């Protein structure tokens, strides 16, 4: 069996296009070399990581709400409404292990997708669309990003 | 089902045990935060990574030599002499992509080691003694390592 390394460079605001698509068994993790959660609980600042499918649907949007204190987790089919979401409570607590960085992974297991913090899972999310990633987006949906201005993502594909 | 990500910070000289041991189909992945690629010579190993087993056994010893111009790849059981060694020249050829920093992974197969660099494939290297990847350990030649004195690892266990 041969496995692959891919290394992608986001900045904020783009989209990026898998050289190798994310399926069943697959990993994708993000680098963070910044973490700016100071401005604190409360406050208007939201960030976003999204993994899409080749149509356009929105398999896994990954949004950290300082204003809400929560971390959403959802999906959505193209030019349709957002579908049911899942909250996590206390956005600094994740990433308590943290320190000037930090890292989200996700696991592709098929029937769900496992989210991890640094080395907290945060989520078990089970799916609400099925399909192969094949393009990541990352967005400062309000004020300021809670990442640094580049994020670096790694896929680890051709496991399963 | 449930998978796991650990985080390890290795100085120069040190072996750490894993909290999560790395088996068949499992992912150990090296970060350097530099690249010296005109270090000089090592005794003979500039740099070495590696992954030993429960008994004390090398699984896989990972050596750079700048001045032999090779990667060299061999196992070891404990307390006896190295066994059948494979190289691969033109070490700088190997971090073409990288520029300051670099990553080297190393997929658990089963009957064999997948070593990556960056994003490019090394080697398939051939077990010569079979077992689980209890702990990593990272040596140097003093002054002459072509990478940063602490590297970081991270551990993705429990996939297959």
């Amino acid at each position: 069996t041969t496995s692959a390394v891919n290394i992608y460079n986001i900045s904020a605001g783009a989209s990026v296009d898998l050289a190798a698509p994310v399926t069943t068994g697959d990993i994708v993790t993000f680098f963070s070399s910044a973490l700016n959660l100071s401005a604190g609980a409360g406050s208007p600042n939201n960030t976003a990581l999204n993994l899409l499918s080749e149509n356009g649907a929105y398999l896994l949007h990954i949004a950290f709400r300082l204003q809400e204190n929560v971390i959403v987790f959802n999906s959505r089919q193209p030019n349709a409404p957002w579908l049911v979401e899942q909250r996590v409570s206390n956005v600094a607590n994740q990433f308590i292990g943290s320190g000037g960085k930090a890292m989200v992974t996700v696991f592709d297991h098929g029937d769900k997708y496992q989210v991890v913090i640094n080395e907290k899972t945060v989520i078990q999310y089970t799916k609400q669309i099925s399909g192969t990633t094949s393009s990541l987006s990352y967005n400062s949906t309000e004020g300021t990003s809670i990442f640094s201005t580049v994020v670096e993502a790694v896929t680890y594909t051709g496991l399963a």
